């Protein structure tokens, strides 16, 4: 079965690791982190890995119920709640995954809103539930997020207006704040299960191996509550692409595909790049930003090569 | 002629085409009154995209723009103008023929989200919002919509502004929430234009087949939700496949993959929608792992197996 990627322009395709449309195609040769991230990670075979799931809507998203209101010394109102899987069925500490699928996969204070539906309905309202939803932010790095324990906590504004034990949504956002005591850094993983515990189950990290390549990511920039700043979210490949390599499951016929990025008009080839069985780009550039491209580019298999095939530089 | 297919994914892999949320059940209604036109979540079997349908999750009942000023309005809050892009940042050319810019909401209702602004460091807001889609002021066609705030100040004009759709801020009478009911996209006394057609059950017995989630609301009492002709992922599909059509009906069959029994039989129609042989209302309860294959093609006379 032969491999494919989808036809899909930057203007088409969605983040994995947020729920961001596509902005940019970005290098960062000189980065310092560890880049293994756990959303949208997804082998060329069609093999989902870490966190990741299938849904855009799931993308750092929690289903769960508040158990309590909790204290805790920064500014807000605090609040626990359990978290299962996204489809609502109990999470399973013992499976082999780092977090519930969607968990988000960086430290920071993710920003967005819990809804809640109340599970009893009342006589007084044509037998309807009462309703209620509140700006909520999520610090990652807190030692009270630990997902892959079952629950995490929560900061609101609003003082008093959260139900306990109540079916409770969180739907994300963007950030809260990119100031120093917020924390952000993206290669940075929660500690899914608290402070001074080693992660396990993860996707592994990812890296280029030859000389003169660095990876290549789609970037998304990600909206604030507040303060200033212009944060961004680096994705190995697109939702659309996790989605697409689960549907079609083509055996991987070596450890890279050469991919060129192509403009459809013209037929001619912007760039090409190594498409690595893990499910990663690297291209052979020696500068970070942008890549300015015509916006009706796309992605193209060329054929599958080896890891000593040499690039065209970009 | 390329075969055409349906990808292989179960309810809990689909998503809302009208709204970005899971698909949470399969459900019918036959005894609707409303004429079921929706605008988002429209492609034909062959790919061809309808509406204001556009292919990113994202997009669906988002807005991007630019505020211009606070305004005054009938409506408890802040009021604020905006005027609206396409999702890609180009300007709306209202001489498109789209009834809208694309992934602009489809029904009438008071849509709660999340309005953010990043200045031209730069400095950030977000806010609460509530866009009331029946309202005169929401233009959308002619490129400007109106959002309120609880916030009663901070909303910068001339910054870049993005809303994120999240839920409903009410379904109260007055609060207007019907999802069979078209905004004005011109506003008051205007005709819309462009429009994906009604879709509707031709054979008799059958209704349509919906793909139903629930949207979360900010208060009140109810339990709203919102149902697509085929969730985002199948327009997605069928956008890729362009697969053509080989008659005016497609049969596909409600798949139990571990039994590899059928649950039930449906008609998917060319225009992209579909309806079964049901005589009742409600969800369809169904194991999790179900979904439809492509069975055949056959035509409007085929009559389908009672569910
Ligand atoms: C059902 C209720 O909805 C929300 O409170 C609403 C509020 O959104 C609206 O603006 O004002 C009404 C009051 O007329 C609020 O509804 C009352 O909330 C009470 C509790 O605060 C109580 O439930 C009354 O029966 C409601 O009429 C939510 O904020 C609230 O939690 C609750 O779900």
């Amino acid at each position: 079965k032969p491999f494919t990627l989808p036809i899909l322009t930057l203007g088409e395709l969605t983040n994995s690791r947020f729920p961001l449309p596509i902005d940019v195609l970005y290098t960062n040769p000189n980065e310092s982190a560890i880049v293994q991230c756990q959303n949208g990670r997804c082998t060329l075979d069609g093999e989902l890995q870490g966190t990741t799931q299938l849904l855009p809507t799931g993308i750092c998203a929690f289903r769960g119920k508040v158990t309590q209101q909790v204290q805790d010394e920064h500014r807000g109102t605090h609040w626990n709640m359990t978290v299962t899987n996204l489809n609502g069925t109990p999470f399973d500490p013992t499976e082999d995954v780092p977090a519930p699928l969607g968990t988000p996969d960086f430290s920071g204070q993710i920003y967005g809103v819990i809804s809640q539906r109340n599970t009893n309905t009342v006589p007084g309202e044509g037998n309807l539930p009462a309703n209620r939803a509140h700006e909520a932010v999520i610090a990652t790095y807190s030692p009270k997020f630990t997902p892959k324990l079952g629950n995490i906590q929560f900061s609101t504004w609003e003082t008093q207006d959260v139900s306990s034990g109540q079916p409770t949504k969180f739907t994300p956002v963007g950030l809260a704040s990119v100031d120093a005591n917020s924390h952000f850094d993206q290669w940075t993983l929660p500690s899914y299960s608290g402070a001074l515990t080693l992660n396990m189950n993860l996707a592994p990290s990812v890296a280029p191996v030859f000389p003169g390549e660095c990876l290549l990511f789609f970037r998304s920039f990600i909206p604030l509550k507040g303060g200033y700043g212009n944060p961004a979210i680096d994705c190995l490949m697109p939702q659309e692409w996790v989605q697409h390599l689960y549907q079609e499951s083509a055996p991987s016929l070596s450890d890279v595909a050469l991919v060129r990025y192509v403009n459809p008009e013209t037929g001619r080839t912007l760039f090409e790049a190594k498409l690595h069985r893990n499910g990663f780009l690297t291209v052979a550039r020696n500068s970070a930003g942008p890549v300015v491209a015509p916006t009706n580019g796309y992605f193209r298999f060329d054929s599958w090569v080896n890891q000593f095939y040499t690039l065209a530089p970009m």
